[PDB]
């Protein structure tokens, strides 16, 4: 992909990690949440070679 | 209702409020419990106008 940095945007809104005890066993539980979003705000500012590549 | 205070009793036995990290999601949980009882200990000491009204 060829682009200018201004053509696409990203937001990290939440990023947290948490420690608990398991209810069903003698275990620690570690869990983490990430909430984010992003958009190509200017589509002509991004050029893609092999776009169907999977 | 026209009554004398002594004609009816009420007991607040438990009234507790609690906060606990939720188990199934990244959420706070607020929970509260109230345990109580009441009786008219003298039924003639309480006079009700429009008793059947709703």
């Amino acid at each position: 992909v060829a682009f200018h940095p201004s053509a696409a945007a990203y937001v990290s809104q939440i990023d947290t990690v948490e420690a608990l005890r398991d209810q069903d066993s003698f275990s620690d539980r570690i869990r983490a949440l990430h909430v984010y979003g992003g958009k190509v705000v200017r589509p002509t500012g991004v050029v893609v070679f092999n776009k169907t590549g999977s």
